[PDB]
């Protein structure tokens, strides 16, 4: 990869990615306003910078996120697509990251910055499987 | 609310919130290892500082994250149970900032900041209808 590539990735939010969607347990989040979580905005930005990766992933090796750094700064409703906008501003081993930016159409919906690992997926499923209670 | 409001939140991790579950939609995301997704860790991390601002909010306020920014540093397999450690760390107007992190009995999984804004309900509600498509 190159860093100063950039990438783009849009998503049509629907209106079961609200706040309450993301944790239906929750009872104080049952009684949110109906809009884009940030939980879910920042699984989407994580998705964009996923899909950026991917042609450039070798047979048996995947990625992990590793920093999350986002403002959010305007409600995005169900209808609006979300534009994330992801530029590699760096490579380090295998460790990758990136700016992300979010707009819905209407406003700019936040932005910052994620950090993901590239990983070697038997090493780490068999971690995963040792704290496995 | 004054500085150094501390709740502690726990939370037993289910097959349901996993990397997968946060997007049904991805195929990308449709073939990671089943552990615990930033943005569901987000979620909780969130969680946790609206369980704790609760006691303090009058009825018709509410409030939304404005900001995240966070490590992901061990990962989780479901069946653990996660503690969101929140702390309250400034409180300027509509404005608090908390620390958030998380640990899973066996790691420390991911810290640093989020930020939330107080808000009323009816009014950013209408809003939201508003801007709705
Ligand atoms: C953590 C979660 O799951 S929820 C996160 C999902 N949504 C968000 O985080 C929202 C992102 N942030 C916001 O919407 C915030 O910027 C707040 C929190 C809306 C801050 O915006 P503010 O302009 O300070 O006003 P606030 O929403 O508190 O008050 C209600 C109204 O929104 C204001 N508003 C201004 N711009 C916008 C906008 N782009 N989107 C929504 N509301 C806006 C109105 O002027 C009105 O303000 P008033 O109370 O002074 O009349």
């Amino acid at each position: 990869m190159r860093v100063g590539e950039r990438f783009t990735h849009d998503f049509v939010v629907p209106p079961h990615k609200t706040v309450r969607h993301l944790y239906p347990e929750s009872p104080e989040f049952a009684e949110f306003p109906e809009v884009f979580a940030s939980g879910f905005m920042v699984g989407l930005m994580e998705w964009a910078c996923v899909r950026a990766m991917a042609p450039y992933l070798e047979p048996g090796e995947g990625s992990l996120g590793t920093a999350i750094c986002v403002t959010h700064t305007a409600a995005t409703p169900p209808g609006l697509t979300v534009t994330v906008t992801a530029e590699l501003r760096s490579v380090e081993g295998r460790r990758l990251s990136w700016r992300v930016s979010a707009h819905d159409g209407v406003d700019e919906i936040g932005s910052g910055t994620h950090e993901r690992a590239v990983i070697h997926l038997e090493k780490f499923n068999a971690k995963v499987r040792q704290k496995t209670p």
